[PDB]
C-alpha cells in the first residue's frame, strides 16, 4: 500500500537521512577551545619540565 | 422462433460483445500513478541501498 515511508527503506532512511546527517552535525571542532587546548596540554605535560 | 437472442449465439454475444467488450474496458493504464510507482519502487528496494 502506498502510504508513509515504512517497514524496510524507513530504515535505510534512518541509517542515512536520520544517523548519517545526525553525526555529520557533531563537532569536528566542538569543544576546541584554544586556550583550554594550552591548558590541557600543560596537564599533559604534568610536574616535569618538556622540550 | 424468430424472437429476442437466445440460447445458443446469446452465449457467444455474451462471449464477445459481452465479455470480451468488459475486458477491454479493463485499465491497461488503471492504477498506474506515476508517483506512487515511485513510491512502490522505493518500498520494493526495502532497507538496502540500490543501484
Amino acid at each position: 500500500e502506498t502510504s508513509e515511508l515504512c517497514g524496510g527503506a524507513r530504515i535505510c532512511y534512518i541509517f542515512h537521512e536520520t544517523f548519517g546527517r545526525t553525526l555529520e552535525s557533531v563537532d569536528p571542532l566542538g569543544g576546541l577551545n584554544t586556550i583550554d587546548i594550552l591548558t590541557a596540554i600543560r596537564n599533559a605535560t604534568g610536574p616535569r619540565p618538556a622540550l
